[PDB]
This record gives C-alpha cells, structure tokens and sequence, in this order.
C-alpha cells in the first residue's frame, strides 16, 4: 500500500529531525507563560505540536500546506470519485499523512482499504449498541460503539507481547484503518436505529468511504454523495489545540489506542461548546423563516441583527476571534449551494447572511472579524437533502475528524514524542508568589 | 447535606477570588514556554490549575494543605469506620471540596448519600457490560459502563433545559454522587464476571464506600475493608497535569459532564505509561523470589540491584523525578503491612528493597532521588489478600482517582475556568524560525 | 469438612492398595472374554472397578456393603432431616465416598457445603439455558447446562497450571461438591421454564440438597421432601456398568473434568433403554386405569399384560440386566407408599400388578428376572403428590445418579486408574477364525 | 444417493450375519479377561466391534482394510478435490459405511448434500454459543453446540413417534448427514468469534466440506485446502476403542441420537490424554522454545523432556493405547510437511523431537509406545499456514473424528447391537479371591 510504504520513508527521517530540533533548539523560547495562562485555558500558549493543518489568519486553516481551493479544483485537486467533482477525503487523508499530493491509484488503495475493513466490524460491537436505551444520545452512543472495538486493537496487543516504539505508528496506521472503516457503519447503525425504524443497509462495496456513510443512512442521490465527500474534505482537521483532537493527542501520549484515545475525543466533541454550532446556526436560520413567515428582505434584515447584537446577544456562525478573513470552508460549501440549490428558501437566508451581517458587524464593531465559518454553512446543507436530525450533526462532525485524529495520532506516535504532562498550580501558590513575580516582559 | 450547603457559601468567594486573581495578576510571568515544551508533553508547563492537591519536593502530596500523616494519624486525623483505624475516603472526599475537615457527622451525610444511590445503577448498564465480550480489557469494560450511565446526567439534561453558569457546581455535585455511587458497583460487575464466575453479589446497606467495593468483589475481612479504606484515600489525587486528571479537566472544559470526563479520563489511566506501575512492581517482587526460591538475603538483592543498574535498567517503584524524600503514600502502606501482615514473603522482599534499594542508588549517583513512591507498595497489599488480578489493579485506582477527579471538576465549574484551548505550532514554522529565538533565560 | 480430612488419610492407603493389587494380581484371570461380549454389549464382562456399589444377583445393590434396609431402616440406619424417617442422599455420598458411615454432624457439613455453593450457579449458565428454545428436550438442557459450567471446572485449569496424579482427587472433589451443589439449581430452573410458566424460587438456606429441589420446584411438603430424600438415595449409584456410570467412568479417564464426563453421562441416561423407563410404567399404569375405569381386577390385569407381550412389547418396570429378585430399590418405594398414599388409585394398580405380572412373565418364559425393577414404582408416587411433567422424570433420575457419579469419579482419580481404551475386533476377523477358537 | 441405495442391501445382510455370529459364535473364546484389565482400562481386552477400521499395533489403522498409503498415493487413491492431491473425507466416509470404494460421482453426492444442508443450522444453536463466555474453551463451545441441535433430532422424534428397529440407520443416517453437514459452520463460528474478532463468512457453495471450514475460519490458500482435506481424512476413524469412538457407541448403546452420543465424545475427546494432546503439543514445544529461546540443542531438549517427565507430567503426542510404532498418521503429516514446509522453524523442532523423544521414552522406561502419534504432528502444520490458535486445535479433530463416529453409530443401530453394559467388581472382591484365581497364559 502506498500510504505506508511511503509513511516508512518519511517518518524515520522525520523522527531523526524531531530528535535534532529537540536537542539543538529545546532551549528556544516561543513566549512568556502567565498565570493568565493557567487560569485562562491556557489560551495562545505554545504547548503542541501539529503537522496536518495550520491556521494562517489571513488565509485560512490549510492542509499540509495547501489551501483548500486548490485541493477541491484546478492543477492540485484531489481525486474524485468516478465523474465526481467534490474531493475525496479518502486522498486528503494521505495527504495529512504524507505531506503529499496522492495519485488516483493511491486514493483508490485507500477506498478499497477501507470498503474492505468496513465488513470486519465486530457483532459484539452491535451488541453493545443495541444494549444502550435508543433514546442515548447519539454521541454517547458513538463514543461507547468506538470503545468496545478497542478488544481489537493491534497497538494494545503488539505493545504487550512486546514492540519496539519505532513499530508504533506501523500498529496506529493498522489500527486507524480498521477505526475509521468503522466508523460510517456505527454512525449509520446509531441512525438507523433512533431515527429510521431500526431497519438496516448494508454497506456496499462499490462506494467510497462517506458514499458508503450515506447509502447506509438511507440516502443515495449522487448529490448527498458528493455534500458527504465535501463534508468530510473541509471538517477533516484544524490544529491541535481544540478539545476533541488536544484530547486524542492528550490520551494517545500515554500508549492508549486510536479507540481509547478517539473515543476520548468524542467525548470531549460532545460538549456543548466544541460541538453544537453547526446546529445553532442551522436552528437560528429556521427562526428567520418563521419569524418573517419567508426569506427577510435586506432591511428586515438589518434590523433584526442590529436587535440581536443591541440585547447583547451573537449571531450564530459570525465573528470568532482566529481568522480575519471568510472561512475558505465557508467558501467551498457556499459554492456548492450556488451550483445544486439556489432557490433552497434556508439557503437564501443564509446567502443574505453573508451579505448582511459582516456589515452590520463592521458598524457595530464589536468584532475584529465580522466574517463566517464552516459551521455558518452546514446545516441548510444537510437539511436541504433530508438530514434533520440536529443531535447527529455532530456524529458527522465527529466521523470527518477522526482524519484528522488519525493522521495525527500515527504521526506523533511515530516521531516519539513524550507523555503529555503539564504541571499544575494551586491558588495558594498563586497568592503566595505573585507580588513577586516579574510582569509579563522584563 | 452539609457538604452543599457549604459549597454554597464557598464557592461564590472562590469565584469572586479568581476573577480577582485574573484580573490583577493575570499578566505575570511564571517561567519561560520553549520548543522544548511543545515537542516534550509540556514537561513542566504551568498551565494547568488543581487546588485538591499539591507535590512538595521535600515532603509528598498535601491535601489542601494537610500531610498524609496529619489525616491517618496526625493531629487532624480523618473520620474511621466505627472500630477502625484508617481513614474514610469519603470524608477525603468532604475535604477536597471544601478544603475544611469533616466532623463524624459530616462523613456519614456522604456515606449515606454513596450508599443510597448505590442502588441506582440502571439495568442497561450492565446490558452494556454484558455487550462487551469478558476477554474485553476490564479498564475498557470500566471507562464503557460509566460513559453508557451519561444517559442519567443532571449536568447534561439542565444544560438543554437551560441553566445558569453560577448553578454548574450543582448539576456537577449530583452527578457526581452518582457516580462515585456506581462506580463499586461497576468495578465489582467487571471483577466478578471476570475472574468469579460470574455470581454477583449485591451493596451491603450498611458498609462504607469502600468496604462495599471489596464486600461487592467478595472479601469481607475487617483487616481487607481496612486495606481498601486506606488505598482509596492515598489514591484519591496528585495534583491535575497527571494525564488521567488533565483528560478530566480537559473533556469537562467543553461542558461535557461528569460520565463522558471521567470514562474519557480513564482511558487515558489505561494506558500502559500512566496506569501500570504497581503491577510491574509487583512481578518484580514475584521474579525475585521466584529468583531466589525465597526471600533474597541483603546481599543476593544487592548484586541483583547493581546487576540491573549496570545494564541500563531501572528499578520498579524507585527513582522517581519529582519527589526527594520517601513518598508518604508509601510510609502508611509499610505502616498497614507491619502492623497487618509483617511475615507475608511479598511483603519481606518489599521491606529488604527499602533498606537497600535506596543505599545501591545513593551509591550509584545516577539517582536525584533514592526513594519509593506508592507504586512500590501497594502490589504486594492487595496480593496478600487474594485481590490477584492484575489488569484489574488500574480499576481500583480508577475508582480511587475518581474522588480528586470529581472534586477538581465541581470546583472549575464552580469558579467558571475557561475552555481549554491550546496553540498547537508547525515543525515547519519550528524549522524556520528556532535558529532566530533567544534561548530561555 | 470431615469428609475431606477422611479422604485424605484413606485415598493414599486405597492408592497404595490398588498399586499392590495390579503388580501382584494382574495377570489373575477372572473369566473367559468370548465373541460374544465384543457382539453383546460387554454383558458379564469384568472390565471395569467400582468400590461405590455392588449389585449382587440374588440381593440387590450394596452401598459400600451396606444393603437399603440396613441404611433406611436399621440397625445402620443413615441421617435424616429433623423430623424425618427417610435418609438423606448427602450422607449417603459421604459412605460412598469414605466407606464409612457418617455422624449427624458429618451430614450437617456436606448439607451446609451444598447450601452454601447452591449460590454460586454462573449467570451465563441461565443466560445458555434461556437461548435453548424451550421445548427442547429437559435431558438437552440438564446436559447443556451442566456443560457450560465447565468454564469454572478447577480440575481443568490446575491440570493446565501442572498438578502430579496425587493431587486429581483433591480437583475432583471440589468441582464434584460445586457442580452438586448447582443440580438442583439447574433443574429446578428448566422445570419452572418448561412448565410452570417461568416464575423462579430461590434456594431456602435451611433446606436440606433434595427437599431444596422440591422447594426449587414449588413443591413446599414434608411428604414431598421425605420423597425426594429418598429418591435421591436410592437412584444415586448402582455399579460401575450402567450407561450413566460407565460414560462418566470412560469420559473421566481421560482427564476430563467432571462437567465434561457428568454431562456426557446425562446423554446416555437420556437414552431411551437407560432412563425412561419410569415414565413408560406410569403410561401403561394410565392406561390399565382408563380402559377399565379403575382399578383391575386380577383377570383384567393378566389379559392386558398378555395383550402388552403379544403386541410385541415389554412390560414395563419388570426385568433387569443383572437382579434376579425383587429390586431393594422398588421395595422401599412400597414401603413408602403403604404408609404415605395405600388408597391412590395408581399405587394399588402397581401393587396389584406384584402380585400378578411375575406368574405372566414366568410362564411366558422369556425374562430371566420377572420381579419389579426401582422403574416400576417411581412415576405413581411423582404422580400422587403432582410432579408429572413425564419426560423431567429422568431429570430427577440424573440429579441423583450425579451422587454415584462424583463419587466414583474423585475414588478412581485417587487410584490413578489409566485411561479406558479396549481393543476393538472386525467381523471380517471374526468370521475367518470363528471355527478355530477354543469354546468358553 | 448411491450411499443410501447401497447401505439398503448391504445392511440387512450385515444384520443377518451378525445375528448368526452372536448365535453360533456367542461362547467363542478370544482371549483371559484379568484382574489387569478391570484395574488398567481395559488394555488389551476384545470387547467392542467396529468394522469401519482396525488399529494394528505394529502398522497401524486400516480403513476397510485399505492403508492410508493405499487411500492417499497408493492404487487405491480416493477422489480428490479438482486439480487436488490429498483424499476428499467425504469419500473416505463412503467407504467407511460401505465397505466400498467410491467412483467420482459418489464423492460429489456426498458433498452436495454436506453443502445443501449446512444452511440449515438453527439460529438458537448460535444464540446458544453467543450465551457461552468467549474465553469458553473451544470444545466445550463445541460440544454445546451440538447438543443444543439435539432438539432437531429425526431419530429422537422417530424414536418417539413409534419406529421399527429397522429403520434405526435410516434416522441416524439422516441425523449425520445434518450434524455432519453443521459442525464446520459451528466450528467456524467459535474460531471466528474468538480468534478473528466476530465476524462471520457464510459457506461457499461451490467448495467441499474440509475447504469450506477453512474458507469460513478465514483461510482460502489452495494449500490450506488441501491441509485441512488431509486433515479430516486423518482423523477420521480410528477403531472402536478410543475414548471419543466408544463414548459415541456407549451413548449410542442406549438409544440416544447422534447429536447425543457426538456431543459426549468430544467431551471425550477434550481430555489431555485424548484429543487434547494436539493442544498440548504446542503448548509444550512453546514452552520448550521459549526456555531455550530458539530450536534448542540435543541436550536441552533431553533436559527439557525428563524435566516435564519428572514432574509428572506426559509428553504430549507420543504413546498410544495400541500402537507400538510410529503413528502412519504422523508419517503421513510429515510427508505433507517436507513436501510444502520443510524449513519452517516449528517443523524442525518436531523433526527433532522424532529423534530424541522415543530415545528418553525408552530410557524413562514406562511407555509402551516410545514412538509419536498423530497429535505430535498436526499443530506445527497449522501454524505455519497461520492457524496459531492452539487451544482451538481439538475442535478441528472433533469435525473430522464425526466422520467415523456417524459412520460407526449408523452401522451399528443397523446390526441392532445392545445396550452396553460390562459388570463392575470392587478391590474388596478382589482382594478376598485374588490367591485363588488362575494366572492367565
Ligand atoms: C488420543 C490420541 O489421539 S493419541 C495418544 C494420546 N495423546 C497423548 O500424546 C497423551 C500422552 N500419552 C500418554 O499418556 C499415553 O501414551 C496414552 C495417553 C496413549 C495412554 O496409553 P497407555 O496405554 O495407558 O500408556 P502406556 O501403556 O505406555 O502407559 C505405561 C506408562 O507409561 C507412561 N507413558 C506413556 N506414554 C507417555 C508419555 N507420552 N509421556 C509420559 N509418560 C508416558 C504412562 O503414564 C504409564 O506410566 P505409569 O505406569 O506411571 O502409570
Ligand atoms: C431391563 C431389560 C431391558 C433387560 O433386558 P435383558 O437384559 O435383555 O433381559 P433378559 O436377559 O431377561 O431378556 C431375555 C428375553 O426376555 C425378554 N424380557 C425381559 N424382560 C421383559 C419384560 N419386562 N417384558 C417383556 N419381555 C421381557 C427380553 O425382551 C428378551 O426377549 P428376547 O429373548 O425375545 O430377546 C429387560 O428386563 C426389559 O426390557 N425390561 C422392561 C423395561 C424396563 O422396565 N427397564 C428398566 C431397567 S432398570
Ligand atoms: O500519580 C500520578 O498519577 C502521577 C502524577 O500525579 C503527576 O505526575 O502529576
Ligand atoms: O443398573 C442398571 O444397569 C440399570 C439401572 O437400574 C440403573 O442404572 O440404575
Ligand atoms: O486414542 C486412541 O486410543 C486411538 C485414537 O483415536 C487415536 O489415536 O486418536
């Protein structure tokens, strides 16, 4: 398989590189830490590492380096399915890995990689499943499905008859495959069963890996296919440092498995300030439409969000402090509602949206950034074709990320980096120590 | 209960404290943050807050405040079972909270709270477990049922009707009674189904938290009640950077309660660099007198020792970085052996390695410290008494991590602490610009 | 446990004994082994040891010496429950077992060890049993229940640890006094199933193993108790050569452990020639009673008898491989019977036909027994006091027989008996030397 | 079917002869029954038919008077699989219930009517399986399962219906041809649920029985199908007298049905000194490698062997009840050994083993048979192809070892042979008469 036989080449030098930036620059100093910093989420502070995605905050998050344009069309688009448009995260995914651009045969390794391993997923998983009362939520329910499958695991059980730490990232790709061939089939089977009579589809083995997610969900319009590929492309990764990959980094740092670790990120994707935008936005839009019983005009418009923002409230989607530019995820998934529903009513008001609000915004002025994000734009998308089920939202969420997790988690696995182990300080020393600590400089 | 209606007074002024904390001081600088940290686990980063517990270098862990020997023995000595002589966690747990020491009466409110709610582990939490095939890893069964209870959460269902950040303590503290409830229940399922053919044995109403855990796994002498008293208090907490701890902290950051952190802080104990070191210990021990045919003498242990030390091995349970002194966790399990079990072999090979092991390292100077830490001890204690499991061992801990870990979190809850939002960095950007950074300094 | 400390003086004294015996008497002929044992089912063939029990042709069954009377009624006559007059199987596995008669408080001990382990049935024994469906057979699921349990056997994990042959009896026992203790546990769980719409009672801990079946059943009745007491004793070993006996004899020397050798064993006694022969007396019994609208006369008995045989059939109840006389084991029945129920329709039928069957069956001339077998007595008194779910009978049979079962299994561990594997002969053999053997 | 067409014919005369023999031959003598043999499991002692096969002490088993030379190679060959070398089992069974050597077509009828009837294993039989704990041993899974389908017996609901005694073979034909047709779907789903982790692949239709185990066990090399189509020709049948052959006639005896009888002999099969030596070989050559770490020295190995002898334990896969040579079996897995894994580490440690072990057999001076048998032989030949499980190794001998016992039992309810029922003797008996008995000569 290519993906790993070139995963072979780079990760010994990339090891040798991290001991060499290690010893040689260690003692390199990136910024002050505060008290502030302890107290206040250690918000801005330099304590991780990622090499799969990075924010640049006048372009956007990137992906290895690239944007995310030119990964969905031109000369550096990734491949499609077979007269497909949208990218296939299945090929992204070597991409976070590789650091470079897949092939079409490389992609199609990965699809058959996956569509195979997504028939070994364990009847005791479904047992385990069927055992939570159906009106679980949805993560819970994702969550618990991810760790029973941790019985499988190859990393935990090479680590205990004894592996080297430069075969690590060998058992995580092992691992990984199996996890995420996994995952449509426990989100579907979760899906199936609360929503959809507990009626079951099967996979099929002629579909690529989100293809797949939406055919057993129920939905096979070549349209929801290519929504379901695009999806998974722009919510693969972003950084580090949010809760849900910090979490899988946090709890992979001490040998735990992809499924202990994942599992733990979903847990922390399931709070409601990691993990419920998408759906705010999408039910806040919905509000518009009822409200003005249809689209708002331009003026009812403005004064609806000079309102909002005037009884101190936020609109949904809009202004988050990290970028100063549009969400290029934002942009990608706007330009598929242009191409395969303009006259969606939701989706009307959210192209006002994007017209309207960073105006209102820029006169209010309350935001350095008045412009949207990727979470701006999802819902009416799954919504427009039938996925209604807000509380999933974030299942899907959760499915796209462990790309990103993966890739994440083999990759520091195979450079050997350390067990996360921060230091903790109490109050009592805070207010013992603090007159004579040095002010944040000197 | 008086455990809330005090959290009530406190937490207000802890929240009003912090916001002034923040604000006034807020800016000043604690150490330097290197390339070093972010390739490095962040070894040493203060960038975590955990007012339960703190690691002095020349004495141990302190619980808000107070020595192991204060609590066990000393003159703020901790609420006993009646008739008994080691501390309850459950009013451990009353301090952690509070930061103020429990009265007798104090300890039985939360007794009675453990034992009450025991009773209300719902049934399709062990359809769960049941689910799970029994060669499933017990840390996996563990972390599993917990996360299936999110179900029951008071924090999750009063946060979609709408509540208050002020009232996330609340939702936090009941929660948190009902699962530190489940958890004997929980931990005992696993064990009996695992290792006991499968026979359940139900709470005892009348028995403490603990005493519940080993009656539940079918021990029920005193000297044993005693043994799991004690292991859950030394247990209980060291401090949040610990992985188990900051995954907790970290997963509750997001508003995500009590059963979806602590499963996902489990699965950070079950990995094989955080959740395993007492087991090593104790197959130590075993080789040794498999070794030997019996107790090694101080001679046999010592060449043993130096044989080791010269082919680049460690000794388990010995040497560890923070500490400079022997761990008191480990002085009141020696305590419990002497006094409890003095001829048991384990035990004997145990105490020869404090005489000598810290002599061998001393001399060698390898060391910055000669000392054990509680990992050295608590294998052979619960070998003694027929708990032989040894997967199982990172469940016990478990449950006693549990106690710091739902205080910690009741308590950032209480004082609103923020999420948890790191600034992750590109070794390309690291490759660019390290060359141009001032060293630290 | 005074059984324990027992077995552990004598088991090395009987080792050592047996050791004697096959070095100084191993080539001693005992008989002629003939062309017709190989074609005939072993019948007379001195193949096998059993120190448990001795059926003597003219007498009946021994119990280590120990004949039914002298147990049940004097002068050697074993524990009862308080208040009771039939003896208590538990004391008897202990004789079996020691060869020693035991005290009250030796039958206490092994009482309290039954009630105490009669808690520690698996729940993944009744999650097995809940998936057979329930009509399957009562004999299936005994034997299936009994077998899942074999995941706790301890002889078989100490074999896999390493444990010298010495040691086999010490295994034996413990899984013997568990897998005991479960039986009642395990019938009585497919009983309530089956038949008494699946509501279950737990074990009373002051019931004695036999009168906690019953109570296990719903059954809450000194009669009822005395009953079972005594049909636990008096089905609970009968020789090494029986089906039931012999399969777990065979199964155990292989080093199999007694989950493994008792279930097989409750396969063979589910057969039809070696466990239902209690229930086809109580038809034929049913059906001599509604033909003639109650109890026969003498003369209408003998027709129906005579009818039975020119139909081509046995009569059921009658007859036996071994026994020439009236079976011990059907006497104490009738014993119990006069005194408990002489005025039940069905009784005075099976006592009737003990005055009339044997001059039937010895004109016809065939039978070389024509006196009652224990088979012919059993069904009318289950019957009487309301337990007649027929095919459960052999059920009861096997929990019984698991008595003589254990016992034989942990002796013939002490002894270190080799495994059973006799040489097999072809017709083909047969056939081509037939002529030039020497006649027996 | 031309099995069954034939079994009309030949059975009735078979009957007929074999009532004559009883009553002209009944008081032929063929041997001194001894005090020996009622103390020592019946060494030696005639007492039990079987004409399907015949163990010889110094050549071994003949099937139908036919060597496995003869069968496999020899002028005799059975049919194989399309483009195959190793015999079919499928064919062997025909002849084994025959007498008769089948053509081409027979095999194909035999193993059309095993494929059609394996898609009728009940789903209880699975729900039975899935209730068991998955660390269950494998054969004590296997057993289970066969049982639970007891309540599909045709010959118990024939039995109970009213049947003549000569259509006994009819219903027990029918019952094997189900059972038979069921237990590599059974076997499959126990290695699959253990090993492979719970998933589940359907028969192909298209192939025959022993590759279809395979396929559903997850293996699909043409090697491995040939493997395992030697492998249940092997183990098929090997006279009357071995524990798991008589426990299957014992039961049979009574009239219990197959899945009755089979289930009870692979109870048999399951012990140490019977079938599970194929598991304990392994186990013991792991052992064995692991001490040594690598393929051990002459020396080691003869350490190695009077170590587990002195300690009083056997060495697995020598000896034999009958057998005073080396097993044909085992000559025959060595032949497939040096054909298609003769450099494989494992195969060169059992190679070695033929040198040494009967050397320290003789010298220990107990065993009869000093030379190995079949169990000594098989396991290595799996693990090369990557079946490593050994404790799963007796399951797939039990699949085989149904062949001879269906076979058996058919044969036997057609010649309508009696309950068996030897007589028991007491030490008490023996000691009191023993001066007064004839030595046997
Ligand atoms: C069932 C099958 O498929 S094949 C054979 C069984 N499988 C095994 O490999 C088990 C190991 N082998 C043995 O135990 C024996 O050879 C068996 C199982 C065949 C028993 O057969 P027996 O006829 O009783 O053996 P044999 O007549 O040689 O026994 C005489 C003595 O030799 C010993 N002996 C025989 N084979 C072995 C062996 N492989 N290792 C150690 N001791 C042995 C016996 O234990 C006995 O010792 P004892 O006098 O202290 O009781
Ligand atoms: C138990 C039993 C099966 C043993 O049979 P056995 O060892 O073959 O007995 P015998 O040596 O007395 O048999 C000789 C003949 O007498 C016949 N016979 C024996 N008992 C008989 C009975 N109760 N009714 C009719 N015929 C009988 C046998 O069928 C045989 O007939 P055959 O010569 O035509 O073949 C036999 O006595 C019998 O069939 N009894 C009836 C069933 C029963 O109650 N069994 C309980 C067993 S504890
Ligand atoms: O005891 C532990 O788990 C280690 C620990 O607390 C820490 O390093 O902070
Ligand atoms: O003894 C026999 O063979 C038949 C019998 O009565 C029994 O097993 O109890
Ligand atoms: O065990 C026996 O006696 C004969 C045999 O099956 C065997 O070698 O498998």
């Amino acid at each position: 398989m290519k993906l790993k036989e070139r995963l072979a080449e780079l990760i010994p030098q990339w090891r040798a590189e991290v001991a060499e930036i290690r010893k040689k620059y260690g003692n390199r100093k990136t910024m002050d830490c505060t008290i502030g910093h302890a107290y206040g989420g250690m918000r801005g502070l330099k304590a991780l590492v990622c090499d799969t995605s990075e924010v640049f905050p006048d372009e956007g998050v990137k992906f290895r380096g690239y944007t995310i344009p030119e990964l969905r069309e031109g000369p550096h688009k990734l491949p499609t399915a077979e007269g497909g448009f949208e990218p296939l995260p299945e090929g992204l995914w070597y991409l976070l890995l590789t650091g470079e651009l897949p092939t079409e045969e490389d992609v199609k390794e990965i699809s058959a990689e996956f569509t195979k391993r997504m028939q070994n997923v364990p009847q005791y998983v479904f047992d385990v499943l069927r055992a939570m009362p159906v009106d679980t939520h949805p993560m819970t329910m994702f969550a618990a499905g991810i760790l029973a499958m941790q019985r499988e695991s190859v990393f935990a059980k090479r680590y205990e008859e004894g592996m080297r730490r430069e075969e690590h990232w060998e058992a995580m790709l092992e691992d990984s495959l199996n996890m995420l061939a996994a995952l449509p089939v426990i989100a579907a089977y979760i899906y199936r069963r609360k929503y959809k009579g507990d009626t079951h589809i099967a996979p099929d083995p002629n579909l690529d890996w989100s293809a797949n997610l939406a055919h057993m969900m129920g939905f096979d319009d070549f349209e929801v296919y290519e929504l379901f590929r695009l999806y998974m492309f722009l919510h693969s990764d972003h950084e580090g440092g949010n809760v849900s990959a910090h979490t899988n980094l946090l709890v992979n740092s001490a040998y735990s498995d992809i499924y202990r670790s994942f599992s733990a990120a979903m847990n922390g994707l399931a709070g409601p300030l990691h993990g419920l935008a998408n759906q705010e936005v999408l039910r806040w839009i919905q509000m518009l439409y009822k409200k003005f019983g249809g689209v708002p005009t331009k003026e009812q418009l403005e004064r609806f969000a000079w309102d909002t923002l005037n009884s101190g409230q936020v609109i949904p989607g809009y202004g988050h402090a990290v970028l100063r530019v549009t969400d290029p995820r934002y942009v990608a998934q706007r330009d598929f509602a242009l191409k395969h529903l303009p006259d969606d009513e939701l989706f009307k008001i959210v192209s006002l949206c994007y017209e309207v609000i960073p105006e209102v915004l820029k006169k209010h002025g309350k935001a350095k950034n008045p412009w949207p994000n990727v979470d701006a734009h999802s819902g009416v998308l799954l919504w427009h074709y039938g996925i209604r089920e807000y509380d999933f939202y974030t299942v899907l969420f959760g499915v796209s990320r462990a790309l990103g997790c993966t890739a994440q988690a083999i990759l520091v696995r195979g450079y050997m980096l350390p067990i996360e182990r921060p230091k903790s300080i109490t109050t009592r020393w805070v207010k013992e120590v603090a007159e004579s600590l040095p002010v944040a400089g000197s």
